[PDB]
C-alpha cells in the first residue's frame, strides 16, 4: 500500500515517491509516511514487561508486548521469558563453551550482528562489571583484544566506513567528517543531506558485498529520533521473518559514548551513566537473543570507532599567530589541520611559504607542518584529491584553529581526530557467538582487518581492501578462509665472480698486520646466520642479484643499481667498530655485477646536493678484512647529508642498542621508491630524481625490519618459537626540519623521528613489492599477524 504505513513498518525494499518509505531511514530523507510515528514508533508502557502486563490483552498501540501470543509474532519485550516464564536474564547464565552453532530449524547460517558504539574510549573498559555487566560477560565469554586501532583521522565517519569496506580513508574516499572535492566542486558535512551523495562513498560496504551475492542484508542505519530500544527490537523482529526474507547481517549504531563524552571529557565521573545506558542496550539484544533460542547461533560484534581525549578551549594554537595573512586560506580546524588556498585565482598564495611559516617557528609549539606526502606512511593519507597538500599534525589534548573570532560556543570537555597510534584514540573489539573463540584473547589489531572477517562470517568473497586476510584467523574458532603465500615472479640469479677489476671504470678509489690477528683468533680456539627467515620473494618482474658476504647478504637489482633489501644479524655482544680515514672515501667495484650495472663514483661527486651511504654499515664488520665487503659499489645507495645524521645514528648506535636489548637482532633494509604517494612500489617511470647525470634513482624513504625472538631468553638466530619485530619506513628528505631539535645532538632527536614513522612490516611490502618471513616454521597465519604488528611505543 501506498500512502499509507500499515504492514510496512521497517519494510526491507522500496519504491520511492510518491509511494511512502516506511524504513528506518526515511525520517533522514524526510519522506516517512503520515502515520509512521503512530503506527512504527509507539512507544506506550515502554520497552520492559511487568508482572501485571504477563498475559495482557493484546493492545495494538504498546512499543513491545507481552501477551502469550506475542512470540509467535516476534514482538515481545526482552524481558518476557524473564518476569513471565522465570527464565534469567542472559548475563546471569554461566559461560558455556558453544564448540558448535545451535541454531533453530530455517537458519542455513549463523547470523551476525554488528554493534557499533561512537567513541568508546579503550580504557572505559577498566570500569568492569559494576558498570557494564552485559558487555563485560561478552568481552571475558568471548573472544576480546585489549584495544583497537582505528585509522586516521580518528573521525566517526571515516572509521565507521573503514569498518564497513577495510579501506584506509584515502582509498575509499571518506577522509573526514567533512572534506572538500575539486571535482564535485562541494564540500561533504557530517550535517546535511549532502552526505547522502552516493558519489563520496567509495569502495565496496559490507551490505552491498552480500548483497551482490545473494546474502540479504537490511538496513544498517537507523535516523537518530528512532530511540535505541525499537532499534532493537526491529534487529529481534527480522530474525523471525521466513527464511527466504531473514537477513543475515545486522547493525545498530549508536551515539554513545561519544555524546556524553564531548560534553564532559572522557576521564570525567559523568562518562558511567552512559555507559550503563549502553549495557541496557546490549543486555536487551541478549536478552532478546536468547528469548529468541539465537543467543547460541548469532555472532555479535561489540565494536567501536574511535576513542576520546581531554581538549579545551583554552588550548587552541592559532594560525593567525604564525601567518602573516590567514584571509587567503581556508582551514579544516579541530583535532587535524588541512589548508587549501581560498582563492583558486590566486598566484600570492604561496604553499612554500605557509610551511615555512608554521615549521618550528615558535617553542612548545602544538601541531607540526607537513606536505601529505610526507607525513608518516603507516598513516596512509595522502593518496586522494579530497586531502589538501598542507596537513597539520596536532598534538593530543589540543586544537588548531585559523584565528580567535572563529571560536566560539567550552563548547567540548573531549575530542578526537589525533594520530591514530596515540593511546586515548583506541577503542575496543568484542568478538562474541558461535564462531568466535571461547574465552580467548588475541593481541590488537587495525580495524582495516575487520571486513575480511566478517566476509568469513558470512561466506562472502571479500571486496579488494587493505587488511592482510588470514591475520585474524586466530579470531575464530573455525576458519573457511586459508591464505596462500605469494608465488615469487623474479627468480633471483647467484652469481660468482665474472670481471676483473680492470673493466670497471666507475671512478671509484679505495686503497688496500691485522689479518695475522685475526688468524692467531681464529687458529687458537678451543671449539646461514645473516638470513633467518628466508630470503625475501621478488613479486615483480625484474632483474636481481643474490649477493653473499661474510657479514651480510643482499639481493641487488641491476634495474635500480641498488639491493631491494640487505639482510644482516647483530649478535648480543656484537662490538661496533670505527673506520679508519684511508677508508672513509673507499668505495670497491663488486666484480659478480657488470659495469655497465653498477653505480659509479663521478655522478655522486657531481651532484653537490647528494652523497651516499652504505645499507651494511663497515661501522659492524666482524674484521678488518671482512669490512672491505661494506665498500662494495654493490652496498652503496644515495643518500642526502643530513639523512645520513639520522642514518648513521641508526646504524653505529641502535641498531647495537636494539642487540644488546632484544638478545641479538636481524636487520632488514632497503630504499623505497613512492613519488606518487599511492603507497605501493614505484616502477621506474614514477620516479622523479635522479643522481645528477645518472640513471641511479634516489629514493623517497629507506625502511628496516629489526626481528628478534619473543622469547628473549633466546638469541635472534636460535629462536625456537614466536618471533618480536619491530619496523620503520624512514622518510628521504634533504634537511631535517621535521625535527626541531635538530641542531642538537642526534642522540637528542634522530629516536624521536623514527619512532614517528614506524611502520608494519605489511607497509613496507606494499611499497616494495617485496615478501617476507617465508622460512620460519611458523603457521603462515601467524606470520600474517606478526606482518600486521605496529611498534606504537604507548
Ligand atoms: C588498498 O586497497 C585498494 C583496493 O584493494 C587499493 O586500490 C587499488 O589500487 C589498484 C592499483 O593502484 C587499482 O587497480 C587499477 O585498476 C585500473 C582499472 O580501474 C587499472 O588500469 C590499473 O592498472 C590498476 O590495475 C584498484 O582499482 C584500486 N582499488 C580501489 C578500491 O581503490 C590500494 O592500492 C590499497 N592500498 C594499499 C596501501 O595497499
Ligand atoms: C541517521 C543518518 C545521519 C545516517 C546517514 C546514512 C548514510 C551515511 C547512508 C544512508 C544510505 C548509504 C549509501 C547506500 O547504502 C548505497 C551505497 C553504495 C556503495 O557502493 C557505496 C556506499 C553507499 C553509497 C552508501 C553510503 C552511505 C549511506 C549514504
Ligand atoms: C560494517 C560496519 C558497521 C557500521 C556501518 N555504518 C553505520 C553508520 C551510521 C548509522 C547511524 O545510525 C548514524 C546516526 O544515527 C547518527 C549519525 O550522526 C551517524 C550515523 O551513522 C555509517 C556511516 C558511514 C559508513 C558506515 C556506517
Ligand atoms: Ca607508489
Ligand atoms: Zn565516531
Ligand atoms: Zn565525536
Amino acid at each position: 500500500i501506498s500512502g499509507s504505513c500499515k504492514g510496512r513498518c521497517f519494510e526491507l525494499q522500496e519504491a520511492g515517491p510518491p509511494d511512502c518509505r516506511c524504513d528506518n531511514l526515511c525520517k533522514s530523507y524526510t519522506s516517512c509516511c503520515h502515520d509512521f510515528d503512530e503506527l512504527c514508533l509507539k512507544t506506550a508502557r515502554g520497552w520492559e514487561c511487568t508482572k501485571d502486563r504477563c498475559g495482557e490483552v493484546r493492545n495494538e498501540e504498546n512499543a513491545c508486548h507481552c501477551s502469550e501470543d506475542c512470540l509467535a509474532r516476534g514482538d515481545c519485550c526482552t524481558n518476557y521469558q524473564v518476569v513471565c516464564k522465570g527464565e534469567s536474564h542472559w548475563v546471569d547464565d554461566d559461560c558455556e563453551e558453544i564448540k558448535a552453532a545451535e541454531c533453530p530449524a530455517g537458519f542455513v547460517r549463523p547470523p551476525l550482528i554488528i554493534f557499533s558504539v561512537d567513541g568508546f574510549r579503550a580504557s572505559y573498559m577498566k570500569k568492569g562489571s559494576k558498570v557494564m555487566p552485559n558487555i563485560e560477560k561478552l568481552r571475558s565469554c568471548g573472544t576480546h583484544s585489549p584495544y583497537m586501532r582505528p585509522v586516521y583521522p580518528t573521525k566517526t565517519f571515516p572509521n565507521l566506513y573503514t569498518l564497513a569496506t577495510g579501506l584506509y580513508p584515502e582509498s575509499h574516499g571518506i577522509v573526514g567528517n567533512s572534506m572538500y572535492d575539486p571535482v564535485f566542486d562541494a564540500t561533504f558535512h557530517l550535517r546535511g543531506r549532502e552526505k547522502f551523495n552516493h558519489r563520496w562513498w567509495g569502495g565496496q560496504p559490507l551490505w552491498i558485498t552480500a548483497t551482490k551475492q545473494g546474502v540479504k542484508a537490511g538496513t544498517f542505519f537507523w535516523s537518530v529520533v528512532i530511540p535505541h530500544e525499537r532499534r532493537i527490537l526491529t534487529i529481534l523482529q527480522w530474525l523471525t521473518l521466513p527464511d527466504h526474507e531473514r537477513p543475515s547481517v545486522y547493525a545498530f549504531y549508536s551515539e554513545q559514548p561519544d555524546f556524553s563524552g564531548h560534553k564532559y571529557g572522557p576521564f570525567g565521573p559523568e562518562m558511567t551513566n552512559p555507559l550503563r545506558e549502553i549495557d541496557k542496550i546490549v543486555g536487551q539484544l541478549m536478552d532478546g537473543l536468547k528469548q529468541l533460542k539465537l543467543h547460541r547461533c548469532v555472532n555479535v560484534i561489540f565494536v567501536g570507532d574511535h576513542g576520546m581525549e581531554d581538549v579545551t578551549c583554552d588550548r587552541t594554537e592559532f594560525l593567525s599567530n604564525y601567518l602573516t595573512n590567514v584571509d587567503d586560506i581556508t582551514l579544516v580546524p579541530g583535532t587535524l589541520g588541512r589548508i587549501r588556498s581560498k582563492f583558486s585565482n590566486n598566484a600570492k598564495y604561496d604553499p612554500k611559504a605557509i610551511i615555512a611559516a608554521l615549521t618550528c617557528k615558535k617553542p612548545d609549539q602544538h601541531f607540526k607542518p607537513y606536505l601529505k606526502q610526507h607525513l608518516p606512511k603507516r598513516l596512509h593519507y595522502a593518496n586522494n584529491r579530497r586531502i589538501e597538500d598542507i596537513h597539520l599534525l596536532v598534538e593530543r589534548r589540543w586544537h588548531v584553529a585559523r584565528k580567535p573570532l572563529d571560536v566560539y560556543k567550552c563548547f567540548f570537555q573531549g575530542d578526537h581526530g589525533f594520530d591514530n597510534k596515540v593511546n586515548s584514540m583506541q577503542t575496543v573489539f568484542v568478538g562474541y557467538g558461535s564462531t568466535f573463540k571461547y574465552k580467548t584473547k588475541v593481541p590488537p589489531f587495525e580495524n582495516i582487518e575487520l571486513y575480511n572477517v566478517m566476509c568469513d562470517l558470512l561466506g562472502l568473497k571479500p571486496a579488494p581492501n587493505n587488511g592482510t586476510h588470514g591475520s585474524l584467523n586466530h579470531l575464530l574458532r573455525t576458519n573457511t578462509f586459508r591464505p596462500t603465500m605469494p608465488e615469487e615472479v623474479t627468480r633471483p640469479n647467484y652469481p660468482g665472480i665474472m670481471y676483473l677489476q680492470s673493466d670497471f671504470d666507475l671512478g671509484c678509489t679505495c686503497d688496500d698486520p691485522k689479518n695475522k690477528l685475526d688468524e692467531l683468533n681464529k687458529r687458537l680456539h678451543t671449539k646461514e646466520r645473516h638470513l633467518l627467515y628466508g630470503r625475501p620473494a621478488v613479486l615483480y618482474r625484474t632483474r636481481y642479484d643474490i649477493l653473499y658476504h661474510t657479514d651480510f647478504e643482499s639481493g641487488y637489482s641491476e634495474i635500480f643499481l641498488m639491493p631491494l633489501w640487505t639482510s644482516y644479524t647483530v649478535s648480543k655482544q656484537a662490538e661496533v667498530s670505527s673506520v679508519p680515514d684511508h677508508l672513509t672515501s673507499c668505495v670497491r667495484p663488486d666484480v659478480r655485477v657488470s659495469p655497465s650495472f653498477s653505480q659509479n663514483c663521478l655522478a655522486y661527486k657531481n651532484d653537490k646536493q647528494m652523497s651516499y651511504g652504505f645499507l651494511f654499515p663497515p661501522y659492524l664488520s666482524s674484521s678488518p678484512e671482512a669490512k672491505y665487503d661494506a665498500f662494495l659499489v654493490t652496498n652503496m645507495v644515495p643518500m642526502y647529508p643530513a639523512f645520513k645524521r639520522v642514518w648513521n645514528y641508526f646504524q653505529r648506535v641502535l641498531v647495537k642498542k636494539y642487540a644488546s636489548e632484544r638478545n641479538g637482532v636481524n636487520v632488514i633494509s632497503g630504499p623505497i621508491f613512492d613519488y606518487d604517494y599511492d603507497g605501493l612500489h614505484d616502477t621506474e617511470d614514477k620516479i622523479k630524481q635522479y643522481v645528477e647525470g645518472s640513471s641511479i634513482p634516489v629514493p623517497t624513504h629507506y625502511y628496516s625490519i629489526i626481528t628478534s625472538c619473543l622469547d628473549f631468553t633466546q638469541p635472534a638466530d636460535k629462536c625456537d618459537g614466536p618471533l618480536s619485530v619491530s619496523s620503520f619506513i624512514l622518510p628521504h628528505r634533504p634537511d631535517n626540519e621535521e625535527s626541531c631539535n635538530s641542531s642538537e645532538d642526534e642522540s637528542k632527536w634522530v629516536e624521536e623521528l623514527m619512532k614517528m614513522h614506524t611502520a608494519r612490516v605489511r607497509d613496507i611490502e606494499h611499497l616494495t613489492s617485496l615478501d617476507f618471513f617465508r622460512k620460519t616454521s611458523r603457521s603462515y597465519p601467524e606470520i600474517l599477524t606478526l606482518k600486521t604488528y605496529l611498534h606504537t611505543y604507548e
